[PDB]
């Protein structure tokens, strides 16, 4: 439940933590504050602290020593029932026993932080429904806090905010008598289970936080501008990962493991796209929850004929590849499409390319798929391969991508058939949910102009929920928010 997380420690004060609060096997996780969007796993061993890296340069969370991940929880999550798996360099194993827990409260949904009263009022009042709650600090009493609570219905008076007050008394928590909790995150959830009840009858439910993050996408460039909250809302949207630890079975088989390019990352079971034409493929249907999105990693060579397969049974007519075949040194998608002009055979399916039509940020190439022995079965799938991606970080203007989604939308748009677009990179995860996030926000926008409503970490979380990770970088992260922004302002260029 990402407890475990510490977001403003230093290297060293989490040796102090791990050695006067710790025993071994007590670990923690941290940024790293040397390698900006990179990670530090911290595990007492021996009477000793040592610190195992993770790299993030937006693929994957590579284990430096160990393996590569989706998110950080399912990292956690696999290495606390894969003992002897975390091993070191010199052979000897490193055990994940114990959670060192943080008391950091402000990367919680509910906090907020400053905040005067009158202004959490206006809040609850105006965005608030039963149940929704938010914990600020006073104000009258520094140091100390203050919890508000929304209750009734749907003015009317039939709804009410309440106040109760936290006050923070030598590192502990507490409500004015009781208990007291050790952080504002067990006080929370405690009064969750059970709630405080008022002596008149009423009933205060922590029913769900107050959503800070939505916003009319007209008024996009303020919101930018106070982030630059940008690490602050990212960090936030990190700590619900834990709550996406869905099953994913399928990906683990004995059988299906060769045809996951890595073997950590992998489809959830309840999105999963199953084959009819094995029915295994490291893929994931993202639904918007009209158009659809196929989240993918790039082609292994034993999968190449599947990738097909799935191509053809989704009836999709548009592929988005982000990835050059090899990157940075690595195998990162093999290629899957024939030459132009050639015909060639991966399995029962079959691919022309019929023409490749190079841009200066991608090039396009027109390919008809159709199945050995019937010839009616014949769809042209347009093949948008992008190029000018960094091998380190997100690129510096957003245009590029933009000029290139526009043209991929008009595409799947113009084909009335077209089931899911697919989108893939390395993993699929990376690229690929920052992609199909903007794809989806900009979609959104189209349809309903420039004063709708937009919540990206919403967006992000929603989509994270359908494949492991989507968006792993905090500079994704902001160059989502950069694209966005920079779509509007060439919607009011007309």
């Amino acid at each position: 439940s990402r407890r475990w997380f510490h977001p403003n420690i230093t290297g060293v004060e989490a040796e102090n933590l791990l050695l006067t609060r710790g025993v071994d096997g007590s670990f923690l996780a941290r940024p790293s504050k040397s390698n900006p969007g990179d990670f530090t796993l911290s595990v007492r061993r021996n009477g000793a602290v040592t610190h195992i890296k993770i790299q993030n340069t937006g693929d994957y969370y590579d284990l430096y020593g160990g393996e590569k991940f989706a998110t950080l929880a399912e990292l956690v999550q696999y290495y606390m029932e894969h003992h002897g798996q975390l091993k070191e360099k010199n052979g000897d194993v490193i055990e994940l026993k114990y959670p060192l827990n943080c008391a950091d409260p402000t990367s919680e949904r509910w906090f907020h932080g400053h905040l005067s009263g009158k202004e959490a009022e206006k809040l609850l009042t105006e965005k608030g429904k039963h149940g929704s709650f938010l914990v600020r600090e006073s104000q009258s009493h520094p140091g100390d806090f203050v919890l508000s609570v929304r209750t009734g219905d749907d003015n009317d008076g039939k709804s009410k905010v309440t106040h109760v007050m936290i006050r923070c008394q030598e590192l502990k928590y507490d409500v004015g008598g009781g208990e007291r909790f050790d952080s504002l995150t067990d006080l929370v959830e405690h009064y969750k289970k059970n709630p405080m009840v008022e002596t008149l009858g009423t009933v205060l439910q922590l029913k769900q936080p107050l959503n800070t993050t939505r916003i009319n996408a007209a008024e996009i460039e303020s919101r930018v501008r106070e982030l630059s909250g940008f690490w602050e809302e990212f960090e936030t949207l990190q700590q619900q990962e834990c709550k996406l630890l869905y099953s994913r079975k399928e990906g683990q088989r004995q059988e299906n493991k060769n045809k996951n390019r890595y073997k950590n990352i992998l489809p959830f079971d309840h999105t999963r796209v199953v084959l009819h034409d094995s029915d295994y493929i490291n893929a994931n249907i993202i639904m918007p929850e009209k158009k659809s999105y196929i989240a993918t990693q790039g082609c292994l060579q034993n999968t190449v004929n599947d990738f097909w397969r799935m191509v053809f049974q989704e009836n999709s007519r548009v592929i988005v590849m982000t990835t050059k075949e090899v990157e940075r040194g690595k195998s990162k998608c093999v290629k899957y499409w024939p030459d132009e002009y050639a015909l060639k055979e991966y399995g029962v399916m079959r691919v022309r390319n019929v023409k490749e039509s190079a841009a200066h940020d991608y090039t396009l190439r027109e390919l008809k798929l159709s199945k050995v022995g019937q010839g009616n079965t014949e769809r042209t799938v347009w093949q948008y391969h992008f190029r000018t991606w960094p091998d380190h970080g997100v690129p510096s203007d957003p245009g590029g991508v933009l000029d290139f989604l526009e043209e991929v939308h008009h595409k799947q748009e113009s084909i009335m058939d077209a089931g899911p677009v697919v989108v893939h990179c390395s993993a699929g995860i990376g690229r690929t949910g920052t992609f199909i996030v903007i794809d989806i926000l900009i979609d959104i926008i189209r349809e309903k102009g420039v004063d709708c409503d937009i919540d990206v970490p919403k967006t992000i979380q929603m989509v994270r929920s359908q494949r492991s990770g989507m968006v792993p970088t905090e500079a994704q992260y902001r160059f989502i928010y950069m694209a966005v922004q920079h779509y509007i302002e060439t919607l009011q260029r007309r």
